């Protein structure tokens, strides 16, 4: 191998532009990171500065340098959706025609009708909410009736609510999966459904560990599949499990914030594995993207950007370091869906002792998939073009 461990961090949801494709989307004037480096009044983040990130595109605050560490560029996104799932998907060397979708006023009657019909339960709600909100305003209904609560958010998601000591848990598991089949259906396809008991009584309730995240498997084997075959390890961390349904996964490392997931991170560092450890920091796009909270968002870009120099003295001299996005979550755009936008690559070893230059533009996300399929000699993704020779 080139190189004896991978470090892949996806800063979710941090685009750097609307992308060629945005006019479709609504995304006309998208800008993640630069809308938020014109809010801060310049963005702080000389380490991801001295790994070429101004050499990428120059934003407030973020200039070029003259002898970036590691070599750089953008992507584009190829796959139809601006989702996580797709985003992931095609990093991982996949081509996802069909979109995820979101629903901003709740569920088409269609799929809710045969969920009843189904289940033979009644359904309430059907409207994007807070989940806590939502318990408050119709968990005692819920409770007296038997009824399933059913609510939506800002990402890909259809969840389903009841009280504990009124539907059964196991219950409550079978209707999900059920929900799960129905809305493998291109009309209402969501990315996850999820099954949300709680307990409680009225103005308290809480909402109890038993949750079941019910998730698609990738529309086609990754390369995370094809390194877990060929013997190499590929550790999760935060999200990254949970977005490919735990395929190819060979451990998995659980968050609970960015810094945690920093945190993870250098604990792979001090492993000893021959593999992929790959990270997604979620809160960028979980707490202030969808939020449209451009003052968190920046201040988060600005912690995770002074966790790096740890990271930097820890990479070994056959260690390659990674750093993307999955789409853009502009916080200053209008509505609440993610944005449609190029992603940053940057790619560092310690071993580039004259430091990086720029690559051409990566044409798909797979590239990523490509290039670590390459360094491991296992099968080659269907779709994207290794930069492993050009590092
Ligand atoms: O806390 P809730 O409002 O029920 O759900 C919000 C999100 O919490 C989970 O991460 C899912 O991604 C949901 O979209
Ligand atoms: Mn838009
Ligand atoms: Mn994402
Ligand atoms: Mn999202
Ligand atoms: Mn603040």
């Amino acid at each position: 191998n080139k190189y004896k461990r991978i470090f892949l961090v996806v800063m979710d949801s941090v685009g750097i532009g609307e992308a060629p494709d945005a006019e479709q989307f609504g995304d006309l004037g998208s800008d993640t990171i630069g809308h938020i480096a014109e809010h801060m009044n310049g963005l702080q983040m000389p380490n991801m500065v001295k790994l070429g990130l101004g050499n990428i595109r120059e934003m407030k605050g973020i200039s070029k340098v003259e002898k970036p560490l590691g070599y750089y560029t953008k992507m584009q996104e190829k796959s139809t959706g601006k989702d996580t799932m797709t985003g992931h998907w095609e990093i991982m060397g996949l081509y996802i025609d069909t979109p995820f979708q979101v629903f901003p006023e709740g569920f088409p009657k269609e799929l809710l009708d045969e969920l009843e019909e189904k289940t033979g339960r009644k359904i309430i709600g059907n409207k994007p909410a807070s989940g806590t909100e939502i318990l408050d305003e119709l968990g005692q209904e819920q409770m007296e009736t038997g009824s399933l609560i059913v609510y939506t958010g800002a990402d890909s998601v259809l969840q389903i609510a009841a009280h504990e000591e009124v539907v059964p848990l196991d219950e409550l598991y079978k209707i999900c999966k059920i929900a799960r089949e129905l809305t493998l259906d291109e009309k209402y396809m969501v990315g996850r459904v999820i099954a949300r008991p709680f307990v409680g009584e009225p103005g308290n309730f809480t909402r109890t560990p038993n949750r079941h995240d019910y998730a698609l498997k990738p529309f086609g084997r990754t390369v995370m599949n094809e390194l877990k075959d060929s013997d190499y390890d590929v550790i999760a961390i935060g999200k990254i499990s949970d977005i490919y349904d735990g395929e190819g996964v060979t451990e998995s490392l659980r968050t609970k914030s960015n810094m945690d997931g920093m945190d993870k991170l250098v604990d792979t560092l001090n492993m000893d594995f021959t593999g992929l450890s790959f990270l997604n920091l979620v809160d960028f796009d979980a707490l202030f993207g969808h939020r449209r909270d451009p003052q968190g968002y920046g201040e988060a870009l600005q912690e995770y950007d002074a966790r790096l120099p740890e990271v930097f003295a820890k990479l070994k001299e056959d260690d390659l370091l990674l750093i993307t996005a999955d789409h853009g979550n502009d916080p200053i755009h209008p509505g609440t869906d993610h944005t449609r936008e190029y992603v940053p690559l940057l790619a560092y070893s310690p071993s580039m002792k004259e430091g990086g230059q720029e690559l051409p533009l990566r044409q798909t996300f797979a590239d990523i998939g490509a290039t670590v399929a390459e360094n491991f000699g296992v099968k080659m993704p269907e779709y994207g073009t290794s930069f492993l020779n050009e590092l």
